[PDB]
């Protein structure tokens, strides 16, 4: 009685403590697994975003790349312009100091030409005055020619009357001298006259 | 009794060992479960402390671009507007050498036209020595002419004073002849006057 009962009590208090034990770990088992599967699916969610970063560092890497690429070219071609820039500046110096001395050469130019202009006009006044003066000298050439014309037809026409003038001066000299002789026979012819009345009235009162 | 409280005190026995061994099974099986989530855990921790490094390494690689990013516009900005300087120094470069390819021409017609100016002075002054040789020669040919003119001026009034003695003896040479003419007519009645007297006086001395 006092035996079997006091047992009695143990073999429920046993069996009642294997329930509650049972029930514990059958409670633990379910959330320490369930702690597994958060820890799981964590740790899988980290592999992803592992990859995930890691791909999009390799991209900005290489993003960073083609900048510092394109940047030393940009310096590059901004090197060249303004280099391009200083012999734009010297060609212009020198296009101006080309420009200058042209318009010294043109001005020196402009002024010789001038200058012949100036000679020419000079060069035609001097032609046609030397042919003006020119001219009036052989309108006297002929007006000095006549006048020795005229005078040598005089001269000449007055020693042909010079000459008719000594015929008729020779002419009556002759008759002069030859009426001379014939006057002094005749004289003589008087003279005989006047002596045969001399005889004759003479020897009249001589011979009777 | 004896028959039943041995197969209870068996009872006792049966389940105080299956709890040992339960018991043992329950801490071994906690045991393998938390070093599970102890492994699982030790590789999500140093899967995020990777992530951290990289998300970190990120972050710089990003500021990078994003310096690079900004310098690139301003080398950008930089290149443009020099640019636009050699293009507008070339535009004006362009006028520069059309103002002096105008200028190249007008001097080159004026070059031209000095060319020609000269040479009309090189003819002008041969014309003016061609025909001042002339003046010359008309002054010396007039000259002359009236070294003739008064030569010959001398000889007519010579021979004009010469021609007017010539008749003054050529009148007084006729007038001697006449009056001489008129002494043969006295000499010519004389001469009959005496024959008349002569042949009356024979007549008289032949009557008685």
């Amino acid at each position: 009685e006092s035996t079997v009962n006091a047992l009695t009590s143990e073999l429920r208090d046993l069996r009642a403590q294997r329930e509650e034990a049972a029930a514990a770990h059958a409670q633990e088992v379910r959330r320490l697994q369930e702690q597994a599967r958060d820890l799981g699916k964590q740790r899988d969610s980290c592999m992803r975003e592992a990859e995930e970063l890691r791909t999009q560092l390799r991209l900005m890497e290489d993003a960073r790349d083609g900048l510092r690429r394109e940047l030393l070219e940009a310096q590059r071609k901004l090197r060249e312009s303004q280099e391009g820039r200083e012999v734009q500046r010297q060609e212009a110096g020198e296009l101006r100091r080309s420009l200058g001395e042209g318009a010294k050469e043109r001005e020196a130019l402009r002024r010789s030409n001038e200058e012949l202009r100036s000679a020419v006009k000079k060069a035609e006044s001097e032609r046609i005055s030397l042919k003006l003066a020119n001219e009036d000298k052989e309108q006297k050439l002929a007006l000095l020619e006549e006048a020795r014309t005229a005078v040598g037809k005089e001269a000449g026409e007055l020693r042909t009357g010079l000459q008719e003038v000594e015929r008729s001066r020779l002419e009556a000299r002759r008759e002069l001298q030859e009426l001379r002789r014939q006057m002094k026979m005749l004289d003589s012819e008087n003279t005989r006259l006047g002596r045969e009345l001399a005889e004759l009235q003479g020897r009249l009162a001589l011979g009777e």
